[PDB]
């Protein structure tokens, strides 16, 4: 029997008519916060991954069954606030013309071409982007358009946010809806679960899911991951990368040792387990630890695989819920005004549905399959010649890059914002694929047909006036200043 203010959340959030596999899946984690669970997962109590399999190893590709048998289904519900967007981050251009969305519909349209015709596609929008999400299909899509809210939209969840001093459902009279937020994207299983969407999809005959990040560009379906899964008998796939400088943003694999003990002679084995830590999960004081590369580094690219019937027999024998490590994340009720009430939003990462399998594992991919977009950054390099188009419409780092991206690092105090870094690359995106690192100090523009190459910084100390860089420019190894 659940406290008072527990209680008032079931109340507020059935009186909402919010889904009950929702209300039962918040309430679990309000009744681990309410005993001093905060998320944090303490670099003591896990310890790094090995070993792993590689997707470049593996050679067999899955017969057409399997293949005709996975959903697509791409995330669409946050919103990019670090890059001051107030809309779905996947409606920003990409290449010239075209946006997440863009290549997104490409790469379904391509798929259904050469592979699969009756491929399943799905986007999990928010409260917050499925507006202009539709109207986006509308205009240039209308195949999707016209399944839309049929088949591809599926309608993430909303749960209150909840006051730091009691723990009770936040009020905010000024803006109410601010008193709500989506459950982060581990809530794509609750919500799937809750719909109905995930028995039918079961019912239909699906048998897996393949799930990426809306700003990754280059996660699509490779047949030689459900052979590996139909052979090894796997529930649950994570893609890892292996972490280079640019990975900060995210979360990291880990193992935990649990040891079985054996019955009848067999002496108790130890068993790894897998499991997720985002950096949100990081004690902060000891984030170093976390953005170690080496210590971790297996970075979670969020190019997940699902087998639908066993995440659906999971769902239903854990009470219709799927357990996930509660993430407390702590903000104001208005994150815009810090004079508003302290609350706690509870989350979750899909990515730690790792830890929920059995049969759960994880693969090394390589950098091709992770283009993620979590900055401004990251934005640039994504917009220059460093990444390619495929024929099948991923973006991928050029091969000149040995895999590693060319390392942005913007003044945060012009280009965090996306209105600052737009005037940044104002006249011209510049050539980048030649560049290991690009440093911007102080308020800068580039010029048109810059070219970099090497080790680049560019610094203006001045610190009130533009430093304008001029046509054709080509900086080597160098640092460029007024
Ligand atoms: O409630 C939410 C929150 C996010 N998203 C979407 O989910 C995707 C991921 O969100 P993002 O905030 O971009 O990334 P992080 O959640 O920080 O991290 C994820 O992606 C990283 C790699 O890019 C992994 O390392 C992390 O483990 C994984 O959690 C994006 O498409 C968001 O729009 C939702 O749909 N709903």
């Amino acid at each position: 029997s659940l406290s008072a203010a527990a209680q008032a959340c079931v109340k507020k959030m059935r009186d909402a008519k919010v889904n009950e596999a929702c209300i039962r899946t918040f309430i679990a984690q309000h009744v681990m916060v309410s005993k001093g669970e905060t998320g944090s997962i303490p670099d003591s109590a896990i310890m790094p991954v090995d070993s792993l399999d590689a997707l470049d190893s593996l050679t067999i590709e899955c017969d057409n069954a399997v293949l005709q048998s996975t959903v697509v289904l791409k995330l669409n519900g946050g919103l990019g606030t670090g890059m001051g967007l107030c809309d779905a981050k996947t409606l920003l251009e990409v290449k010239d013309g075209k946006t997440f969305l863009d290549f997104t519909a490409l790469q379904v349209q391509y798929l259904r071409q050469h592979c699969s015709e009756h491929l399943r596609f799905m986007l999990m929008d928010s409260f917050n982007t499925s507006a202009s999400t539709k109207s986006f299909l509308k205009a240039r899509y209308p195949w999707l358009y016209q399944v839309f809210d049929s088949e591809v939209e599926l309608m993430q969840n909303q749960v209150p946010k909840i006051l730091q001093d009691t723990l009770e459902p936040a009020a905010w009279a000024e803006n109410p809806a601010y008193e709500w937020a989506p459950p982060g994207h581990g809530d794509i299983y609750t919500a799937l679960y809750g719909s109905g969407k995930l028995q039918e999809l079961v019912e239909q005959g699906y048998r897996y899911m393949f799930v990426s990040n809306g700003d990754n560009l280059g996660a699509t379906i490779d047949k030689r991951v459900l052979a590996y899964m139909e052979k090894e008998k796997i529930d649950f796939l994570m893609e890892v990368c292996r972490r280079t400088e640019s990975d900060k943003k995210g979360g990291h694999l880990a193992r935990q040792t649990v040891y079985v003990k054996g019955k009848d002679g067999q002496p108790d084995a130890e068993k790894r387990v897998l499991l997720l830590r985002e950096s949100a999960q990081c004690p902060k004081a000891d984030m170093e630890s976390f953005q170690d590369i080496n210590k971790y580094s297996f970075f979670n690219t969020n190019n997940l695989w699902i087998r639908l019937p066993v995440l659906l027999e999971t769902m239903q024998e854990h009470g219709g819920t799927l357990p996930l490590p509660v993430i407390r994340n702590e903000k104001t009720v208005d994150s815009s005004n810090s004079a508003s009430p302290k609350v706690y939003q509870l989350e979750t990462a899909m990515g730690a549905a790792i830890a929920m399998f059995e049969s759960a594992s994880a693969i090394v991919v390589p950098r091709f399959r992770f283009a993620p977009v979590k900055t401004c950054a990251d934005l640039l390099a994504l917009r220059s010649d460093a990444y390619v188009v495929t024929d099948d419409f991923r973006l991928v780092l050029d091969d000149r890059c040995h895999g590693h991206p060319p390392v942005v690092d913007l003044d945060s105090a012009h280009y965090k914002m996306m209105n600052g870094f737009e005037k940044l690359v104002q006249h011209g995106v510049p050539s980048l694929v030649e560049c290991k690192r690009v440093t911007v100090k102080g308020l800068v523009q580039f010029g048109a047909g810059n070219v970099l190459t090497g080790t680049v910084t560019i610094e203006n100390t001045d610190s009130a006036s533009a430093f304008v860089i001029p046509d054709g420019a080509k900086l080597n190894d160098t640092t460029a200043s007024p």
